[PDB]
């Protein structure tokens, strides 16, 4: 019965959209995000908000707006503004309070309640009540509390709560037993009184039932002594466990608060305090650490912190930070590791263990906060280089182990080597000098690789970044003893797993002219073929068949050593690999390829298939028939058989050189790792559908069937036959309208496609996936999941200048209804730089594509989770950048460059300034540096803009 109501919403929410869809009303507007809601879709209906604002500014009051946009901080100074300039007027003092109860803003909301008490009104009276218990709980004042608590009915949810309180502190405790249960019941009848049409009271009923349960835990927390460490764990773990933006939190802890006082509690408000400071409520989160601190908001400020609890200040002092004052934080910095150093040496008599480990912990973060620090503050240059490596080290110290602080130390090492790599650069563009850039580069670039090789064993399975970092001065540094040692030093302590990750980089250099570096990694790659020799294969193969000598040979050499304990893997994979290229409406492998038919269970594992942690999955049969795509490369639907039962379908590409998807795929799996990484992206299931990629060439190469999936092409050319709809009608209508189409102006252009699109259908592939569906909250999934996993793909495709993005490079799952790219050709700026018909546009949002979304779209799902995808990339925005240098500044993989005519070092450098200023927000203006929520906006004007779509090439369809 429960997934038995959402249907009938779902459905109603259907002809809801269809209703606005006819004429925008206040009328339906309201019913929208109502049934939104009972949907539990916070943010398409929080869009349906957006849209009510930016078209009628008729629930007025820019107030009682910021109000339902639960900006609390700025709705207050606007009942300030609304209160100072206009009167008393009851409904504005309600609403002037309503902030205050949210911001947990005790002290205002208890004075504005006393002060103001003439309330001729008794509605006005009545809703006081509720309100003025919550502040005089928090500001202790029970008295307050059970007066203004004996105005609250005992009938509401509400006023049976706060009775569990006022017995809780006057030790009543059957008292406090029994005004749970009916406070329960209260809402629970409550919750089927306004069932659907509610705020996040809904979601705030959760704040309630949460808090009862463990109003029932401080109840267990009264006269019986035995569960304090129980109850204090459970109080602990559903803590970094829940997650609740910060309002509820405040009071979540005032309940905890009626027992364990916060000189007690310490981290439990610190990592709350932390929280408030990371959401932005740093004015709130200072009045939490002033209260732990016992002492000054520092008014006096002039004055040293207290050192009495270490890890309060550090906290104290990391918001003062994100604060304004920020070399005044600085400051206390450099002074309060020096009082901890003292504080640790002196203090530790021996029989304090514990403390002087957490002490020098607490220190590790300390330095890693002020070499972070001086870097903001001053940059790099000859005078904080020496200065942070001096504050890191030295945090690589007091905690040995800890992924950052090793991190760091290697990165500020490396870009101790960029600076004067950069700067010298700078010399030669206006003997003596190599000299001492040798002696200054072997000085920064040695303790950088042993760091990289410190963090990454501290990193196990995400460690791509620091495994790529190495390779950078591996491979960057014609070897020179010192560092080739600490190579060779590192490559023994590091696991071989590792090295997965980064093979075909490896092998993009097997044929290194440098002498020293092409023995190591030989070497390497041998080792990686003695154990887990498939993760080898293929790509050692298609090395092995090179036009260029050195590669092929030294390819060889490799896979020689690979028979000496793998013999038949390699002469099976040799044999399948070769007969595939010869392969590259139907064809019988009998006629085609025998030896294929021949085939039975291998030992090679089926292509792309191989990892450790995962039995691997072989070919036991190839299936004798492949079908030949008809196209002008007619691909082939090759399908393999599998050792477990399972079948495994792929298209045998002829002349497309695959390795550029590889690296793709690659960049999306670790796009796919970050999303899965940060919260929000996971609660939101956040990904990429990705697909396998084995080179078998640099002509051919094999490519994962993805199951269930037509191009969006394929979607439209059936609707439109169904619905007798001319295919490219939209195209017909120009060419009527405009014979000479291409060769307009702007203007004239814009006019004509303008026509096209109000002469139309914007809806078929709305309409088709409505038609599609078989019920329709399985409709309306399949809605939520496209929306997000296309913005997911935007935002992506955009930082990695993804263009050729027309109807059939893009499809849709059938089943989930996410989106998925394929034809990673045009890769950076490149389709937009091009000579004849350039693209503006950054990614595909045509017309189809924004109207198969919730109505309200752009505003809704969309726009929310593009700022929560571009605000993943732009953290981690090194990890990224490590990837794509990879393949920019790759040696086989430049080519795709030099095409901007139909050395490159300069290029390359470009290219990937261009990508950092897209994770900097500098992609626009050169001098602004945006924040996320407006470069998303400049960008999805700039994929709606008619004046860029109606430029696109016709086939690019920019009317679908
Ligand atoms: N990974 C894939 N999964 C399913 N179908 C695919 C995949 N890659 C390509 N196709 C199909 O092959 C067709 C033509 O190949 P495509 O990759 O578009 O090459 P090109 O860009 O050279 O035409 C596509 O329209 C699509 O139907
Ligand atoms: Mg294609
Ligand atoms: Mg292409």
């Amino acid at each position: 019965e429960r997934a038995a109501k959402c249907r009938a919403y779902a459905k109603a929410l259907h002809y809801k959209e269809l209703e606005f869809q006819k004429g925008p009303t206040p009328a339906i507007l309201e019913s929208l995000i109502s049934i939104n809601n009972k949907l539990q879709q916070p943010e398409a209906a929080a869009g349906v908000l957006e849209y009510a604002m930016k078209h009628f500014g008729e629930l007025e009051i820019q107030a009682t707006w910021y109000e339902k946009l639960h900006e609390w901080e700025d709705a207050l100074v606007a009942y300030d503004k609304k209160m100072d300039t206009n009167k008393d007027d009851p409904e504005l003092m309600l609403g002037r309070m309503r902030c205050l109860e949210a911001l947990g803003e005790w002290g205002q909301l208890h004075q504005q309640c006393c002060e103001k008490w003439t309330l001729v009104n008794d509605e006005t009276q009545a809703k006081m009540a509720r309100m003025a218990a919550a502040a005089a709980w928090g500001l202790g004042q029970w008295d307050s509390m059970e007066e203004y608590t004996c105005m609250i009915p005992r009938d509401t949810h509400d006023g049976a709560f706060y009775r569990a309180v006022l017995a809780l502190h006057q030790d009543l405790f059957s008292l406090a037993q029994q005004c749970i249960d009916k406070a329960r019941d209260l809402l629970d009848a409550e919750l089927t009184a306004m069932a659907g049409e509610s705020y996040s009271r809904a979601y705030g009923a959760m704040v309630s039932c949460h808090m009862l349960s463990e109003l029932e835990e401080v109840i267990q927390y009264k006269l019986v002594p035995e569960r304090r460490e129980i109850i204090r764990q459970i109080w602990w773990e559903r803590l970094q466990g829940c997650q609740r933006i910060v309002e509820d939190w405040q009071k979540i802890l005032m309940v905890r608060s009626l027992v364990v006082s916060p000189h007690e509690d310490m981290r439990t408000w610190l990592k709350y305090a932390s929280l408030c400071g990371k959401s932005g409520r740093l004015a709130l989160a200072h009045k939490t650490l002033v209260l732990l601190l016992g002492v000054d908001p520092s008014r006096q400020l002039d004055h040293p912190l207290p050192t009495v609890h270490p890890q309060v200040t550090y906290a104290y002092m990391k918001n003062m930070w994100k604060s304004a004052r920020k070399i005044d934080a600085f400051q206390h910095m450099q002074h309060f590791v020096q009082t901890m150093q003292q504080q640790a040496q002196h203090a530790i008599a021996t029989e304090d263990q514990q403390h002087k480990q957490e002490l020098h912990k607490l220190m590790a973060r300390c330095f890693l906060k002020l070499g972070e620090w001086q870097l903001n503050l001053q940059g790099i240059n000859e005078s904080t280089i020496p200065k942070v490596l001096q504050y890191y080290s030295a945090a690589t110290e007091h905690d040995r182990s800890w992924y950052k602080a090793w991190h760091a130390w290697a990165v500020m090492n490396f870009e101790a080597v960029l600076h004067y790599k950069h700067q010298n650069q700078a010399r030669d563009e206006k003997k003596k000098v190599t000299e001492d850039l040798s002696k200054t580069l072997l000085m920064y670039t040695v303790p950088a690789v042993q760091g990289f090789f410190r963090s990454i064993s501290l990193s196990r399975g995400n460690n791509l970044q620091d495994t790529l970092r190495v390779l950078t001065l591996w491979f960057d540094y014609g070897h020179w003893p010192d560092v080739n040692e600490a190579l060779v030093e590192g490559v023994k302590a590091i696991q071989i797993d590792t090295w997965l990750q980064v093979i075909p980089q490896l092998i993009a250099r097997i044929d290194t002219p440098r002498p020293l570096v092409g023995r190591l990694i030989h070497q390497l790659l041998t080792d990686i073929g003695r154990y887990h020799p498939q993760a080898l294969i293929y790509p050692l193969t298609v090395a092995s068949k090179s036009t260029t000598t050195a590669r092929h040979n030294a390819a060889n050499k490799i896979l020689k050593n690979m028979c000496e304990h793998s013999n038949t893997l390699v002469q099976q994979a040799m044999m399948v690999s070769e007969e595939l290229i010869r392969v590259a409406t139907s064809l019988e492998l009998q006629y085609v390829s025998p030896k294929l038919l021949m085939c039975r269970d291998l030992e090679l594992a089926v292509p792309g298939t191989y990892d450790p942690n995962q039995p691997i999955i072989r070919i036991q049969s190839i299936a004798p028939s492949l079908q030949v795509i008809t196209s002008k490369q007619r691909p082939r639907k090759l399908t393999l058989m599998g050792s477990n039962g399972h079948e495994f379908v792929f298209l045998l590409k002829g002349h497309e050189d695959l390795r550029q998807d590889e690296r793709v795929m690659q960049l999306f799996g670790l796009v796919n790792t970050l999303l899965a990484n940060d919260p929000t992206s996971l609660r939101k299931n956040l990904s990429i559908q990705r697909y396998a990629v084995i080179p078998l060439s640099t002509n051919s190469g094999l490519i994962g069937w993805v199951p269930h999936c037509d191009t969006l092409h394929a979607l439209i050319r059936d609707y439109r036959e169904k619905k007798k709809i001319l295919l490219n009608i939209e195209h017909r209508i120009m060419l009527r309208m405009a014979p000479d189409y291409d060769h307009l102006t702007l203007m004239q252009k814009v006019e004509v496609f303008e026509h096209a699109v109000n002469n139309t259908a914007g809806d078929d592939l709305a309409k088709l996936l409505w038609l599609k569906s078989p019920s329709s909250e399985v409709w309306f999934d399949r809605r939520t999941n496209y929306t997000r996993s296309l913005a997911v793909m935007s935002m992506v495709g955009y930082i990695l200048g993804l263009g050729d993005r027309h109807p059939s490079n893009l499809m849709l799952d059938r089943l989930s209804g996410k989106i998925l790219h394929i034809d990673f050709g045009d890769c950076f700026e490149v389709a937009m730089t091009r000579e004849k018909f350039p693209e503006k546009i950054p990614f595909r949002l045509t017309r189809m594509l924004t109207n198969a979304m919730e109505v309200t779209g752009l505003d809704g799902n969309y726009r929310i989770t593009c700022h929560t995808v571009m605000e993943v990339l732009r953290e981690h925005k090194d990890s990224v950048m490590a990837v794509l240098e990879a393949f920019v500044y790759d040696p086989l993989l430049n080519w795709r460059l030099m095409d901007t005519n139909t050395a490159l070092n300069k290029k390359a450098i470009q290219i990937i300034n261009r990508v950092r200023d897209k994770l900097t927000g500098r992609d626009f203006s050169h001098d602004d540096t945006l924040d996320v929520p407006t470069q998303v906006e400049l960008l999805i004007k700039q994929a709606t803009s008619h004046e860029n779509l109606c430029q696109c090439y016709i086939g690019w369809c920019p009317f679908w």
